[PDB]
């Protein structure tokens, strides 16, 4: 059980990511390595509760001194922003498999009061199964706790993914901003392309959506099923916005492919 360090996987903010192997029993692992010089113990705290085959399963911590340690389910698929070819995008069967999965990760997280807040093709890895699975907790936080709902205050995330209620309002849902997210990853998936920078009223494109013009890309390239889907959930009024339930029950999302 002396986990030695293979090679390093990435890099961040935090530090770095290392695949640890053993070497007796030979098991791999993506060690977190990161220099407190919070949070922290929020993410590992989080990463406590988590059991689903969805998200990145987490093994343990190690204080050792200066830098925290943490031992993640590894994915040697990697991101699912490496399966997203410029332009083009991926097949639709296999953006709706990934979609899938997705909403198993979110719906199971959300089932147990959690938001992950910055869902995006970087977060979401992809085992040797090409199984995607939902990593990094270190903005997610709690909105349900003894069956009752915190509203959230604190903006963040990612801006192209971010939904528009997070630019423009005190307090917002934290459910309706992850579904958001999720749309943003699928229109990613089937159109190789990002559709703005923010969702706020001084974007030109995210006003051409507003206004229903899907003459433009990225929406051309997208097939009409899954567009009508997207138009559900990228809906400006989060209490308008379509749930993950009614999403499961979508025509696309039930389409044989
Ligand atoms: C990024 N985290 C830690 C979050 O759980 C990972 N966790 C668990 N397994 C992983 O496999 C990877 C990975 C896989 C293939 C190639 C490169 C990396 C990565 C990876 C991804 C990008 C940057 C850094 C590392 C990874």
């Amino acid at each position: 059980e002396d986990w030695d360090l293979v090679q390093t996987l990435g890099e961040g903010a935090y530090g770095e990511v290392q695949l640890a192997v053993n070497r007796v029993t030979e098991e791999a692992v993506a060690v977190k390595i990161v220099d407190m010089k919070e949070n922290i113990k929020k993410e590992i705290c989080i990463n406590k509760m988590l059991n689903h085959e969805n998200v990145v399963k987490f093994y343990g911590h190690r204080r050792e001194g200066n830098i925290q340690y943490l031992f993640l389910e590894y994915c040697s698929g990697g991101e699912l922003f490496d399966r997203i070819e410029p332009d083009i995008g991926m097949p639709e069967p296999d953006a709706q498999r990934f979609f899938h999965q997705l909403m198993a990760g979110v719906v199971y997280l959300h089932g147990i009061g959690i938001t992950h807040r910055d869902i995006k093709p970087e977060n979401l890895l992809l085992d040797e199964r090409d199984n995607l699975k939902i990593s990094d907790f270190g903005l997610a936080t709690v909105f349900r706790y003894n069956n009752r709902e915190r509203l959230l205050n604190k903006m963040c995330g990612t801006l192209p993914y971010v939904a528009p209620e997070l630019l423009k309002r005190r307090e917002f849902h934290a459910e309706p901003v992850d579904v958001w997210s999720c749309g943003i990853v699928l229109t990613a998936m089937l159109a190789g392309e990002l559709p703005w920078d923010q969702p706020s009223d001084s974007c030109q494109e995210y006003s051409d959506w507003k206004e229903k013009k899907t003459y433009l890309n990225p929406w051309k390239k997208i097939d009409s099923a899954p567009l009508a889907l997207l138009h559900k959930i990228l809906v400006e009024n989060p209490s308008a916005r379509i749930t993950i339930p009614d999403i499961k029950k979508d025509r696309w999302y039930n389409k044989p492919l």
